[PDB]
DNA sequence: CGCCCGCTTCGGGGCAACCCTGCCAGTCTAATACAAATCCGGCAATGGAGTCAAGACCAGGTTCG
């Protein structure tokens, strides 16, 4: 998208390159999902298992 | 000639147990300019509401003649 509205001779990738939507994938995925699940450590086993 | 209807299939909504147990989800042209409204801060009319000091006032329980 700012590939075009910005204007040319003047950008960078330091001015293109957004980082929030990216870290917010990481953060949605390891907070809350069903797969990223709570470590159920009662004892050494259930660790391990 | 074009005209219409009986089975077939395609789709579409409804339902599929019950106790506990858990707890808070996203993104960009950017500012001036002005006016009505609102609000809040400070004296300034209070007079009402409370507070004290003083006393007058009884009429009854306590003591002397």
């Amino acid at each position: 998208e700012r590939m075009t509205t910005q204007d040319v001779e003047a950008i960078t990738p330091q001015t293109l390159i957004n980082i929030r939507p990216v870290v917010a994938a990481i953060k949605e995925f390891f907070g809350t999902s069903q797969l990223s699940q709570f470590m159920d450590q009662n004892n050494p086993l259930s660790g391990l298992t």
